[PDB]
């Protein structure tokens, strides 16, 4: 019912030997897939990340197909009406905490698509599996929440509605990012957590 889990990061060298860890910080789990609803489990390992030095942020993007109902942080507060519905929203501005991006509404320039997908899944050196999802259009939304300062293992629960009927797989994505460390390449250290999420939908 998931595929292997894809970790991927543009960590390098310059952070020594903090480096697999920050490559592996990201963890996506299936909790259930029932009835047209899938529940997903997002874990954050800052430990590594100095988020209350300078802070980071995190992202969840989600497929074509899928809805998000419903996203609980790690206090347990339902933050899923925090996030804007329109990507032109001046709450959705650029320092606003959180943030909503979707292939639909726009695909360019600062609150677009793909933009944000650069500054995020784009930068930490996604696997072939990862960049196909994005060249064969399967994901269209991304929620940003902005101003981590945590150092534990941040867990998130996502639940969404299956809303494509004909549809059976799934790509779930995660993305940490600091906002000040940086790679030898200049770059801000950002690392991704990835899962396909495979149903069998019933006959009758």
């Amino acid at each position: 019912q998931q595929s292997p889990l894809i970790q991927t990061s543009n960590a390098d060298y310059k952070s020594g030997k903090d480096q697999e860890k920050l490559r592996t910080s990201v963890s996506i789990n299936l909790l259930k897939a029932e009835e047209g609803q899938i529940q997903w489990k997002v874990t954050f390992d800052t430990s590594e990340w100095s988020f209350n030095v300078k802070h980071g942020g995190v992202y969840f993007i989600l497929p074509n197909g899928l809805d998000l109902t419903k996203i609980v942080d790690n206090n347990q507060h339902d933050i899923t009406a925090s996030f804007p519905t329109d990507i032109n929203d001046y709450r959705n501005s650029g320092q606003e905490k959180y943030r909503f991006f979707s292939s639909k509404q726009g695909l360019d320039n600062e609150n677009g698509f793909n933009s944000q997908w650069n500054w995020s899944a784009g930068q930490a050196n996604p696997s072939e599996t990862v960049n196909s999802w994005k060249s064969g259009n399967r994901l269209s939304k991304i929620y940003f929440i902005d101003q981590i300062t945590d150092t534990t293992e941040l867990t998130y629960t996502l639940t969404a509605k299956v809303t494509e009927p004909n549809q059976q797989s799934f790509p779930l994505l995660a993305v940490m990012k600091s906002f000040t460390y940086t790679n030898s390449k200049s770059t801000e250290v950002t690392s991704l957590g990835a899962r396909e999420i495979t149903l069998e939908k019933e006959k009758t």
